[PDB]
């Protein structure tokens, strides 16, 4: 267990910002800006800084060429310089590594914290950053597909309940879950901004980076996306959607990039401000919870994940999950899911839904 | 093959209604009226006669109840009353078997002719129909999912080029194919009114009805379809999809009705009123040529399909295909896909894409 | 009365391109390639020609350079090379003049006959056109504002029953009008390809060009549309809209190019290709009939239209409107117009709607 | 001045719920129940309570029967039960008129505080709510109009300097405003829960209320609402758009119940909840800032609102604004707006855009 530290939490807004290694920027930049849209705030032969239609700030994307293909920080912005300062005890009590620059780790952020958190993953907290031209009015610019945000993280860890505990006392509150009538928890979903979430927990060997998300305005923006990997002959990196979620209630895709970094596109969650929210848990064999319409979870969403990196810029060792696989008891030999709690009809046993089994 | 006939084709203006047989009335008319919204016409303890928003005809889809779940006719409208003179004599050259009705075999159409088609089908010509309040403006009424026109049928039978000759000379032109590049036909789409297909062909053991498909306006329309049936907790019929189809390019969804007729919604293909309209042929091992996002088919869509009735009210007798199975070149043990011609890399060897095999 | 000929009409498709003089070509392909998304099939110093996205022909709109902004010809598909021979007979019957070419007369169009009709307009019927890649999948192109199809001309003439009995004869159906109860027809709407209109007939001061027509698919584009000329602060281009119409009940906007040429942009009309289609007639003092939602019609909408071209290349000369004038008897000073017909409660006198009086 | 009271602000999450006293309780509920879909939480023969698609809190809009149409409460959810003492505190330091209910003034509202603030508004402040059932889901309920949350008030008010201060004392953040050059300001909005707004002021005779605002999900469901007044020949009741906002960028829509109380359809702003949200000012004289595709905007929505009531329900003395008039200086005689700043093309000088004087 983590424990809950003495020293407060620094407050944290919101997710802002992701640093992701690849092995090829050119290739990179052709996925994010030629074919996803995103804008550009910086670029050279190392970096490309990209940004969604509506942000301020400097970016919510970092590209950096490296050796091994990686999430090197995933960045959270917090609301006062002060609250840097509070993130830095905050991980120092909890006995974690910590940097802090205060000129920042990359461009467009001044004094900046990284830790190497209790699950192993890479997190920033700042304040300071390069405000830019806000381009949520430039519809000379703007894409059938256009990113209008960047909406959360999400992220694979064996142990989910210490993670979500954790998370807690950091000042995240849970929205959704997913459990199964003997104590297993397989999910959970938590927020600061008042979306369903600002990072996810998904059960599963880590740490490693399941997913960033970006939003668009509305759902057809989303089908542009899936009919322009079709021109571009590229829908095999499509990995699975477009669909409906049932924990979130977002319309989705997800899309694989050059170094197999996964991305979800999300739109039209809802509201979960107020401090009584109330919560929501789905039992794992619930064939609505993940696809509302019933579609089969693809298998790679469960078994595939990012590496993460350490502060040395080496990746972190992965420690397995012990607790049940929402794969394996799911759509697994042995697995099944219902449509109805209790019916047959309808029900799934050995394999996937809609007639398929797993390659 | 079926000879041209001397006998001038009757002018056929489009798809008009199909006559579904339906075991339980009160079950199906759940489905077609409280979950798709479409619009009754006219109802007895016999029978349902139902229309789409911006129908004036009588009705484009009438529910009979009766022992066996079956395709009664798939009705075309005429453009003349005497076109129904030039159908009786075309068929009667055929020698196919025809049943005359001056006053209809249906409520809301007058002079009509059934036959027996020579693909085993139950065709029906007509010109008179009853109109009806045309409710294209009536927004009070218009629904989420609202089902806007009848678009076409699709028809499953052994030998595709056959078929295809007998519907070119009774005037249908085809829009699109799928074949391979070892001289097979595995399916292909024909029309008379400016769009896509009035009709089509699916090869497979036949004659049976693949489906019946319905237009909304708008992409956000199906997906509402999918929204309701997940919150009605049968999303366990929806069978395939959403999808965007490379073949029509249109935004398509399939479900099944509590007979397992299948229904397709559909939006958004391509004017093809000229008569040079280009002809366009996908080879059935492209992986975006059914879904163009490369979602695999799932298999129930290629062996599942409704029985059809001869005049006396008795199934047909299937014939078997021989021809080469799409299933089994495609998504079987021994099948193949592409995503791009030549490329090994998504490319898809004894399984389906996104990594599923069949269950 | 224009008489009816005894030679047999051409059997007309659809409309199929406008030719436009343009005064600067540099600024009209800015508005129509930059602004608008309209895809080059073929440019020079002294012409340009440009496609939609669903079209295989060889262009839907030409501009070519003059000294006087003007519409050359509005031409038609005819369904084979014969039916040019028709249209010649025809319109040398009704003792206009015609010119024939074997090689056309723009790039892309055969043989071609170009004829100063009976209501002054210059008509092209043309089978032969060079075919050109279908960019209808083309998702890598496609704008948040994509034009899909040509839709429709709408031509400013000063007696309406006078040109709607011409365009019968030559084969064109009315599917809309507005009429008042004094016996006046104030605007027709007449269609082949069977959706509301291919050509249409505005009561005023003619010959004059008022529009062309594009389609989207989706209302959502033609909104984008909207906010892409205020990202560009040309908002000042934009005449009238975005509303929905009641006749036709299409989708709409329409826009100003650099020469005043008006083009308007619709979506979402209805099926008339049955031969029985039925007519709907508005009363010119319903205020839902231009626009549904009763938002006042701009006064430039009823005042401004293009000039046309004769053979020789010259103005023709404008004839004046005897009828009463729509502008004057709905929103002119002495105009009304209703919300519900016999309800002095939402009706308007001396005003237009919504609380403005022309300017 | 409204000095800042030393008793520490209530910490408000959002706008909540208003009520509105309504003359006839039946033709109010045809319109919010069966024009617009909003969902009954609770009714009898003297109030009906109603929700947004997406809320759990009891409701969003209480209608109360009484003989004089009126806001009665304008209500702002606080975090914890505390605030609503501090509440009280704050406001008896301001020397308003208070009354607190322990068991809440409308049914399912429990410990609330109402106000007659400095401004001579209704304010309510409270925690304790009933929770119902979360529709967010319920497709099966959902409308092609529906309105999914709560967005935002609008109150007119002579001094927007003076009423801003107030609010920012209160801890609503300013994010976008209008001004002149002359140092006069028109309109601020002002926010909490980290969009645009949850309330805003319109420079103008005051108090009185401008509108309630609820969302869409997307830009089609505003389209619907107006549709279906069309379909409902309700037109008339269409005040104003539907339109592109400049201030907010949101997708709007502004309606009139049966007691002209005024209703925004609202959907896509932006997101505010960083503490250095860059803060947008306008000038008057620009004709995109309030509907971004220069459409005039109607004299009425300038000069037309709600009267409000006191916590006696009578209603509030109005007080003129002696600061220029936004009709006055943009539409009016001796007005002028702008397409482009300094261009003399595109602007208009006594008169509205669009060909428009005012009626
Ligand atoms: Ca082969
Ligand atoms: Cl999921
Ligand atoms: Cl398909
Ligand atoms: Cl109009
Ligand atoms: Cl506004
Ligand atoms: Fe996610
Ligand atoms: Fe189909
Ligand atoms: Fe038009
Ligand atoms: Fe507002």
């Amino acid at each position: 267990e983590i424990p809950k530290p003495v020293a407060p939490a620094p407050d944290i807004l919101r997710c802002a910002y992701a640093e992701l290694v690849v092995t090829d920027l050119a290739k990179s930049r052709n996925f994010y800006v030629d074919v996803l849209g995103l804008h550009v705030s910086y670029e050279d032969e190392n970096q490309i800084y990209l940004r969604s239609f509506e942000e301020f700030i400097h970016h919510n994307l970092v590209l950096t060429k490296g050796p091994v293909a990686a999430l090197k920080a995933m960045a959270f912005r917090v609301r006062t310089p002060e609250d840097v300062d509070k993130a830095e005890a905050y991980y120092q009590e909890l006995g974690c590594r910590t940097e802090r620059r205060k000129d920042g780790f990359v461009k467009g952020i001044g004094d900046a914290l990284r830790v190497e958190d209790p699950l192993g993953f890479p997190y920033e907290f700042f304040f300071e950053t390069t405000h830019v031209e806000r381009l949520h009015m430039r519809y000379d610019l703007y894409s059938a597909g256009e990113l209008v945000r960047l909406d959360h993280f999400n992220q694979v860890t064996p142990d989910v309940p210490r993670g979500r505990k954790y998370l807690e006392d950091l000042g995240f509150r849970v929205t959704e879950d997913i459990q199964d009538d003997e104590g297993t928890t397989y999910a959970a979903w938590m927020h600061r901004k008042g979306t369903v979430q600002d990072t996810a927990l998904t059960g599963g060997n880590g740490p490693r980076l399941h997913h960033v998300a970006f939003s668009t305005h509305e759902k057809h923006n989303i089908i542009q996306i899936c009919d322009k990997m079709g021109a571009l002959r590229i829908s095999d990196r499509i990995e699975r959607g477009p669909g409906r979620h049932g924990v979130s209630n977002a319309f989705y895709l997800y899309i694989l990039d050059p170094d197999n970094h996964r991305i979800e596109i999300y739109t039209q969650d809802y509201y979960t401000g107020d401090p009584d929210n109330p919560t929501i848990t789905w039992n794992v064999h619930d064939n609505q919870r993940r696809d509302w319409w019933g579609n089969p979870v693809v298998p790679s969403w469960y078994t595939e994940a990012s590496k993460v990196l350490d502060l040395d810029g080496n990746v972190q060792e992965i420690i397995e999950r012990t607790d049940d696989s929402e794969l394996e008891v799911t759509i697994g030999a042995d697995g099944f899911s219902f449509t109805r709690a209790g019916d047959e009809d309808g029900s799934y046993h050995g394999q996937a839904s809609k007639g398929f089994k797993l390659g």
